[PDB]
């Protein structure tokens, strides 16, 4: 009545995409921000995920029709603390240079959350403060800075940023 779609596709990784993503996360534009212990941890966990191990996170790939272009990593936080309904923590990597547009990244973020976590209350993302473009894109997507911290894997300042899924929907 008078008071009443997505471009991208997302799937959990499978072994056939392993080498693709491995190449992706060794590109200089990615290694600007993913390196050292962060990179090492990523490679290990992706392997555990793909090989019926004990992965800590879920590993995803984003598609634009037939074209894979991004790699995303999610892990859940149990109900408790400041997150009584829990929360999902997101890491993302736009791995094709022709896909790096800020407006495109925001759309991908929104479509991923709505396609895979529509039932979730809160998404958290944690960029290095120096990664000015990421901070800017996440703010554009509706994430708000809720604190700063020094990351165990890369002990420089980072923001803790939070997005309300229900705000996203009402504003979507």
């Amino acid at each position: 009545n008078a008071m009443m779609e997505f471009r991208f596709c997302f799937k959990q990784m499978n072994k056939s995409q392993h080498e693709l993503v491995l190449g992706w996360i060794h590109q200089p534009h990615i290694n600007e921000w993913l390196h050292g212990d962060g990179l090492s941890n990523t490679i290990k966990d992706l392997h555990e995920f793909l090989n019926d191990g004990k992965p800590w996170a879920t590993h995803w790939i984003a598609y634009d029709n037939e074209i894979p272009f991004a790699y995303l990593i999610t892990s859940e936080i149990e109900k408790s603390e400041e997150y009584p309904d829990g929360a999902v923590t997101l890491d993302l990597f736009i791995c094709r240079l022709d896909y790096i547009g800020k407006g495109l990244s925001v759309q991908m973020i929104h479509e991923f959350i709505l396609s895979q976590f529509s039932d979730t209350k809160i998404v958290l993302i944690n960029p290095e403060i120096s990664n000015e473009r990421a901070v800017h894109v996440y703010k554009k997507a509706g994430f708000e800075i809720i604190g700063e911290f020094i990351a165990s894997w890369h002990p420089v300042p980072h923001y803790k940023m939070k997005l309300c899924i229900e705000d996203l929907k009402k504003q979507r």
